């Protein structure tokens, strides 16, 4: 029924949905913007990340890809490069849900340390919207679920400081 | 740092805060009203319940107790009986946080099945507010945390149906 | 001298006598009305019940039987079906004592869970009084003893909270 | 939750409450008056008695003690001696509950045979009430619980003579 | 030739066909309405249910699904929610036979106790009929077979009470 | 509670009641007329039959017996021979239920093959009604239960062809 984790790993959810705008025909969002928001326990610089799973609902049609080259000079991201070919890509229709999973690896081991997603491994997620009518409206999009696979940590409980009265 | 569960148990949280009113000088809330709201997995009729932990913030001063006899005839609960003496009781001040833990047991085993909290084991939680001024305002109260200790179930993950595109 | 219980069971008494009326020629009383009154420890929904023993003293003559079909539309029970043939039946005389024992079983094990006596196993006890004189008086009846066979629980003692002074 | 009995003993209750009067400023009651009233099985002359537990609710203030010397000449007990110092003693307030436990021993073994509480071991319980107003009212007192610890006997059951009809 | 049961289970049939009406464009029937009708032996509250198999013949075209949310306010069921995705769904044509099998499970074991189909697991079966002509006729439907998989119980035989004469 | 089958046998019921007429003072029915109607699985020519159990309700008084000689020339059976003395016989009253069991054997083994009940082992069942009033009414009779003991065959299930839709 659910995707199973590896031998010593667990899954963790982001917790809240989020909505963004088109902002000049395409939307770009770096993977380190998502990773700095998990808060059950936070993620440290040297923590290995194994997988990620997404779920988006757009309001138009277009294509998506994962790219490393992103050209921008002020605010808006204006252009990007060619899709990388170890991460999925494809096209989507309006008001339909699509989702994918990413796998991360290093030349000598499985996983990637959290600090590397900011130096030398700065992958981004780009959505391309096609139509260009004069009278129009910026096609927005909304994230419904974000998951990350980490090393196993203990389950949450209640704090002893909660108990003031006694028996 | 946190309260540890028993040998084969786990903790589970209710998820959202809630606020109620005084409603004629005292507030009563049966424990089966709380138990029908847990939703990670739901609780079934024959599931054993071991403990509970609470956290409330009132807006006046008074006393609290756990009682089995509750007299009511329409809507409002008007009067209650004497506090049971295997569950805590005490007094609280205005705008201060107090919390306690409950333990449940049977004559032959530890725990209590969920269905019994509605027949023959219908415990309630009662808050008594003292002052009676003519010009006044119904002292409200707010729950900040509710936890229950259950049998161990597997951790949540993402659903395979989330993935539409592929590599 | 006394009836012996099974290998891991004990007997328990109801504690108090009770008297009822004829109420239109016959009296009906469901077995779940008796079982909700035992109070040494109370009985829970999933507790297995093995046997029962009764003792009644009527004030007229008639017949008794255990039946599952009972027709009633408001208050009074007006008519019943045919006696079941795994439970006793017979006739009685006025101001004489009669008593019997019942045995309960399931298709795969001995006993019956307490909750079932309310759904799909709702047996009732019916007393039929014969005479129909114009000038008359409702023949009453009185229970002298009720016993149930349960799983073994520990004997009653005194509570530590009883002792205030010390040596 | 409850006081545990010794290795081969059981507890037994007296069954009914009882109320007495002050009767000239103090009330005296010998322990053999209580012991001749237990009736589940009765107590025989050579049965060893181990402990006793009491619970009283008075209607005034005063002191209580266990004494062996009691002076009386007709009806009323008029004066008593000094409290023994292997049994508790203390003071009590009006309309409050107090209780204690007694331990009995012999120079060579634990316990005391029932017949001795009448010859050479005739302990009594005395309640002293203090105030002496002209306009007054005899301070009464009421026993709420009496328990005795005995040798183990089998649990009560129903009698075979109860069953007249059959299957 | 036939579907095989699990290691310690048996199949049982409902015995009789049944016909219903459309009643404002859709028909809803809770699974606990079917389960209270098996009568070879009846089903008790704590009996585990493993599977079910159906067979229906409609008189129009439409779709079917299993849903937990059903909105109704008096008699008629007026609207329902979204189909659950662990139970089948699809479309059917007029005067053709379709059938399916359901599987039930819990977070820790296989099966579901009979009492849960009424609290917190109240699944329903809904049939949607499409056409809306002014001159029309309520599309009826008819059940041809209903089966349930249970724990093994012994085969039926004749009762000794049948034999009156002898050799 | 029920009659137990032999070491490798099972019981099977006929399924439906049936009513017949008196037809000139006596009714005759050969045992092969009953055996050709069982239909769960049908019975083959070489299948061994061990026992049979009956249950009839008449509308008059008379006698019954099992006989091999039956004289008839057209339709009606007019006369029969003497009762066999390895099968029961007796008398019955009006509107009362009577029933019996038959045992079948061969000179070298237990049982009798189904084909033999038509050649050389053609037993019949005859009911004799006594009264002969001019103004009268043909005394009818009705079978309530018929059972046969066979070799063990597997329990019924549902057919795979029932399932058209899928998950």
């Amino acid at each position: 029924n659910t995707i199973l984790p590896q031998t010593g790993c667990v899954w963790q959810s982001l917790g809240t949905p989020l909505s963004l705008s088109s902002f000049n025909g395409l939307g770009v969002r770096f993977l380190y913007s998502f990773l700095k928001d998990f808060a059950g326990p936070r993620i440290l610089e040297e923590d290995l990340i194994y997988r990620m799973v997404f779920s988006i609902t757009p309001s138009y049609a277009g294509t998506f890809c994962l790219t490393d080259d992103v050209t921008t000079e002020d605010g808006r991201a204006v252009a990007h490069g060619n899709p990388m070919q170890e991460f999925p890509h494809g096209a989507f229709h309006a008001n339909e849900k699509f989702g994918f999973e990413l796998v991360f690896t290093a030349p000598t081991h499985a996983g990637m340390q959290n600090q590397n997603f900011k130096h030398s491994y700065a992958v981004a997620l780009c959505l391309d919207f096609d139509a260009q009518p004069e009278g129009s409206k910026n096609p927005s999009y909304r994230f419904n679920e974000v998951w990350v696979e980490r090393k196993a940590f203990p389950r949450a409980g209640p704090l002893r400081s909660l108990i003031t009265v006694g028996l």
